[PDB]
DNA sequence: ATAATGACGCT
DNA sequence: AGCGTCA
């Protein structure tokens, strides 16, 4: 009577080193080389926000300064984020994202989960492919980039060798009917994801990885296991061994404080150890929702549905003014607000044309010097007009009372961040 | 002095 | 509404 959470087929498709592929497609000289994407350039070469797998082999990572990365990888090639109105501008990658999401949209209902990934609910697609195939077995040729997590088992030294032995074992169990209806559905799901990824690559030039499983969390976890340019099937049966040495922080939403307290309070390291607690016990420690969610999740069960949403819910831009650069005059604050408001306007206008909708709320966020928190303060106002001067004016209006300076011009405390967000969209 | 962002829960 | 979490 226990629903094992094998009702759905869900996939997570995530692009490999995405911003790097976008720059490598446009500049062929960067292809198949250690490469990274940096923003800003004058401070220690710029901050790295995407790294190719060639560069990763030298230990180059995100957030590294480019000057440091070059110490690790002397031949590292760099591409810079477009700069516009004094700030980083991500338009090229937003546009490339749209290319990818629109292709995926052709196959099924997707939930845009980031600029470079979406969840796919393939349950319905699998059923109709299952009927269309009469009853013929699934061939290994239908899954040329697929890993079956946990296989091979029992009675080859190179990686593609292992992949095939695992797949051969899985497929041979499938046709002997030694697996389950859920396992077949996952397999069929994976054939479709092969097709989605081939379409993505053919039509964009971008490579990507995927996870196929019964829920979003497992699909996400599965994606990462065999990056790059591979997809991974994580079956319900693979979960006990998978989770038995799986650090807790690796599962989506447990990488922060909650996962830390799980570890700390329960005295555990791995996701599987959670199974020994009653749901009521988990709820007593982490609350009703988290308790329930953890109780089901450590058994590979999760119910969050793939939401039908291809478009971002908000449209925002921000700039940090770290340390000495912190804004400390009124006309500094006003001028940057206008820069933000101006980017926002052209993005909102593009949004209104493409997607037939209008934002109706403007949100202003600031960081003050000394504050740890991402936002020191949030205020909102009406967004009734896509006008940069009005939006910036209205944004100033609603924060100007933060100026503790008795002096007219000076701004105190100095602002370490400005952030404008358009929200509360409605059909237009 | 990672930066720029986006989704969402809580009260 | 305004703040806190996680990525
Ligand atoms: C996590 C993260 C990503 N990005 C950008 C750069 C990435 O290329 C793009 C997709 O994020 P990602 O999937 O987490 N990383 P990746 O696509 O570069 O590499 P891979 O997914 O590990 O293959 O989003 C940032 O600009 N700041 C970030 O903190
Ligand atoms: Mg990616
Ligand atoms: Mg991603």
């Amino acid at each position: 009577h226990m629903a094992t959470g094998q009702d759905r087929v869900v996939a997570l498709v995530d692009m490999d080193c995405f911003f790097v592929q976008v720059e490598q497609r446009q500049n062929p000289h960067l292809r198949n080389k250690p490469c990274a994407v940096v923003q800003y350039k004058s401070w220690k070469g710029g901050g790295i926000i995407a790294v190719s797998y060639e560069a990763r082999a030298f230990g180059v990572t995100r957030s590294m300064w480019a000057d440091d990365a070059k110490k690790l990888c002397p031949d590292l090639l760099l591409a810079q984020v477009r700069e516009s109105r004094g700030k980083a501008n991500l338009t090229k990658y937003r546009e490339a994202s749209v290319e990818v999401m629109e292709i995926m949209s052709r196959f099924a209902v997707i939930e845009r989960a980031s600029i470079d990934e979406a969840y796919v609910d393939l349950t319905s697609a699998v059923q109709e492919r299952l009927q269309k195939l009469q009853g013929q077995p699934i061939s290994a040729d239908l899954l040329p980039s697929t890993y079956i997590e946990g296989l091979p088992q029992g009675p080859t030294v190179q990686k593609e060798g292992m992949r095939k032995q695992g797949l051969f074992q899985w497929l041979d169990s499938l046709q002997i009917d030694n697996l389950t209806s859920p396992d077949l559905q996952l397999t069929v799901g994976a054939v479709i994801v092969e097709e989605m990824r081939a379409a993505i690559e053919r039509e964009t030039g971008f490579q990507c990885s995927a996870g196929i499983s019964h829920n979003k969390v497992l699909a996400k976890l599965a994606c990462g296991l065999n990056k790059p340019n591979r997809q991974t099937l994580v079956s319900h049966g693979s979960v006990p061994q998978l989770f038995s040495q799986m650090p807790i922080r690796k599962i989506r939403s447990l990488g922060g404080k909650l996962g830390a307290s799980v570890i700390e309070i329960l005295g555990i390291e791995y996701m599987g150890e959670l199974t020994q607690f009653t749901e009521s016990q988990l709820q007593s420690h982490f609350g009703e929702k988290n308790g329930s969610w953890l109780y089901a999740m450590c058994r590979g069960i999760e119910h969050d549905p793939v939401k039908p949403r291809q478009l971002p819910k908000t449209i925002g831009c921000s700039k940090n003014f770290p340390g000495k650069t912190a804004l400390a005059t009124r006309e500094q604050v006003q001028w940057w607000l206008l820069q933000l408001a101006q980017e926002l306007e052209e993005r909102l206008t593009k949004d209104r044309n493409d997607n037939d909708r209008v934002a109706t709320q403007l949100v202003v966020s600031i960081r003050v010097q000394g504050d740890k928190r991402l936002s020191s303060l949030r205020r909102c106002c009406a967004l009734t007009r896509y006008d940069a001067h009005k939006m910036s004016h209205d944004a100033f209006t609603v924060i100007k009372n933060c100026n503790t300076s008795g002096i007219q011009t000076e701004w105190s405390p100095p602002l370490t961040m400005l952030f404008l967000c358009a929200t509360k969209f409605s059909a237009s």
